[PDB]
């Protein structure tokens, strides 16, 4: 399965992109809004994590546009944690928003529910 | 020509309801989400003015679901000032952003600049 990682924050994205190879995925990132959505029309992935907090496009926008053509999964993560962040990631097309820091094993069990029910 | 006027405080939905019947408008008017979309569907509105913050459904979903359907103009009505919330509105939808207190004359003008393109 292919996994697009949407995010801005280079560190946070190595070590996404390191635990979701070890668990057999195939990664390509990006690192703004512009690339998030090239990178989707070209690789279509299955899933998209997607930084709400992006340089170019914010990730509610990126959310928005790609609802437009496709279902693709979505799982929001950002440091913003309060009940307003999650409902509008929600709303604005999200299925589902974890907050940083995370558990690495969290995001892995969340990412597979995604993609079983997909 | 027919304004739905969603907004939750009686004493605003008041004085648009007054200056609109004034200019000619008919009036219906909703005070919360739900009222809102229901007087949407059976009134068939050529303008909404919709507050973003309601008791059921917030501005911000109403208008998300009324643009699932139509592209009537919405003019976005708020206490709420800021970039974030001006761009929210318009982004999920809003034609117009105008913020509280409003002059009742630029009310005016901008529901009839909406209407003159639409
Ligand atoms: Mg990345
Ligand atoms: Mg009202
Ligand atoms: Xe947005
Ligand atoms: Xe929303």
């Amino acid at each position: 399965k292919k996994i697009l990682i949407v995010d801005d924050e280079k560190p946070i994205s190595d070590i996404i992109k390191f635990n979701m190879t070890k668990e057999g995925y195939e990664v390509v990132t990006a690192f703004n809004g512009r690339e998030a959505l090239e990178q989707f029309e070209a690789e279509q992935p299955d899933i998209i994590i997607l930084d709400l907090m992006l340089p170019e496009i914010d990730g509610l926008e990126v959310a928005k546009t790609i609802r437009k053509t496709s279902s693709v999964p979505i799982l929001m993560l950002s440091a913003k944690d309060s009940e307003f962040d999650k409902v509008i990631g929600l709303e604005l097309g999200a299925d589902d928003y974890v907050t940083k820091p995370f558990s690495n094993r969290e995001l892995q069990a969340r990412v597979k529910a995604l993609l079983r029910r997909s």
